[PDB]
């Protein structure tokens, strides 16, 4: 797994120490791949 996920909800890029995002706290979803 690469570690790091962008939030596409409201264009908002969240690194591995992140976990909610901050306009939205998104849920973090565990995937192994993004696609
Ligand atoms: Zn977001």
């Amino acid at each position: 797994a690469i570690g790091t996920w962008d939030c596409d909800t409201c264009l908002v890029q969240n690194k591995p120490e992140a976990v909610k995002c901050v306009a939205c706290e998104t849920p973090k979803p565990g995937t192994g791949v993004k696609r």
